[PDB]
């Protein structure tokens, strides 16, 4: 009568191609488990969770998400308030990411983890561990690795809805956007250049090496790896833009379960629907060059327009313009099976705790650019 207990029920896990056109259209749970004030010291998760302004996440904000059509949540993380002197998470700690992951694939959408403001540019007291630089990565192989295995691990009985992301934008000791050695005297170093790249192939192969080396699922989990600083190529006016892309090298042994990520910002405010277009044509088109033609899919992990961190957005300042850049570069990305994830704002602060849309025209619009005939 318990031979039922026998089963082995056998979880299939899709290729990376599949899962990324499958993503739909997506969203950022952005400054929330990602927040972090390096002059504290954290006791509860809720201090960290909300640090910035963000409420205790409930599930049913994903419920609410889902049914206006979003069919994938990137769930950033930060790791360094959450780490002992040896690297180890604490368990308080990775079980509330554990269940903000739960609330997301309770409503069958894809949920994305990664290593968030572990990078990033440094400021004041914050200084990113994890740099675009190959003393940095020689130094801190064995830690960034053994983080990995731990999220690994906790993460390894998931399906295939659950995907993980190396780093999210890691910079040269220079802090430079755009590509590597952009903020050296001239914009341009070369042995900068040459770490920073070096760098950013050894922490994807870490990544990758750490992750599938526990085992089980997470052999053919799908996995994504980010671009020097989630740059992302577009633009001719300096010829190291695209360099971030060819300079990226995919971990030896991946194929069909490897997905490479970037962010994009673009400007709209004072250019035509036409130029914006075209700017997001050529944006396309160098993703398409140096992945996509090669097998290789790509998600833009986060969106929006230039100002959208600014004292005066898009969405308030020129809510049309933006909102048919947004059915565009919704398009454009569907055709190439290229996934979205929105930056941030449609329910934001308390707003989530309701849970309600406080941009629910730009929610409504990003969906049905995706899913309206
Ligand atoms: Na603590």
């Amino acid at each position: 009568h318990h031979h039922h207990h026998e089963n082995l029920y056998f979880q299939s896990f899709e290729t990376a191609t599949n899962a990324v056109k499958n993503m739909g259209v997506g969203w950022n749970l952005g400054n929330t488990l990602d927040a972090n004030d390096a002059t504290k010291t954290w006791t509860t998760t809720v201090q960290h969770e909300t640090c910035w302004g963000q409420p205790v996440t409930k599930p049913e904000l994903f419920k609410m998400m889902k049914e206006a059509g979003f069919g994938a949540i990137r769930v950033p993380v930060t790791w360094y308030q959450e780490m002992d002197a040896n690297g180890k998470v604490n368990e308080a700690w990775m079980k509330r990411v554990k269940e903000v992951v739960d609330y997301v694939v309770a409503q069958d959408m894809y949920c994305i983890i990664n290593v968030h403001h572990d990078t990033g540019a440094d400021k004041d007291a914050f200084k990113s561990w994890i740099k675009a630089d190959e003393a940095n990565y020689n130094q801190n192989k064995a830690k960034y690795e053994y983080l990995w295995r731990q999220i690994a691990e906790a993460f390894k009985d998931y399906g295939d809805k659950v995907l993980f992301e190396s780093y999210n934008e890691m910079l040269d000791k220079l802090n430079s956007w755009c590509f590597a050695s952009f903020a050296a005297s001239g914009q341009y170093d070369a042995t900068v250049a040459t770490s920073a790249y070096n760098a950013i192939n050894g922490y994807a192969r870490s990544f990758v090496n750490a992750v599938r080396g526990t085992g089980g699922n997470n052999v053919r989990r799908n996995l994504i790896v980010n671009t020097y600083a989630a740059a992302n190529g577009s633009g001719n006016w300096n010829a190291h833009l695209k360099d971030p892309l060819s300079k990226l090298v995919i971990p030896q042994g991946e194929r069909d379960h490897i997905a490479v990520q970037v962010h994009a910002y673009p400007t709209i405010a004072g250019k035509t629907i036409s130029a914006i277009r075209t700017d997001t044509r050529d944006l396309m088109n160098g993703l398409n060059t140096y992945f996509v033609s090669k097998g290789i899919p790509v998600i833009i992990g986060e969106w929006s327009t230039s100002n959208v961190d600014a004292k005066e957005t898009d969405y308030d300042a020129r809510k049309s313009l933006m909102f048919q850049f947004v059915d565009d570069f919704v398009a454009q990305a569907k055709a190439l099976g290229i996934a979205t994830f929105y930056w941030m704002g449609l329910s934001d602060g308390a707003s989530r705790t309701m849970p309600s849309f406080n941009q629910a025209d730009l929610a409504e619009r990003i969906a049905k650019a995706y899913h309206g005939v």
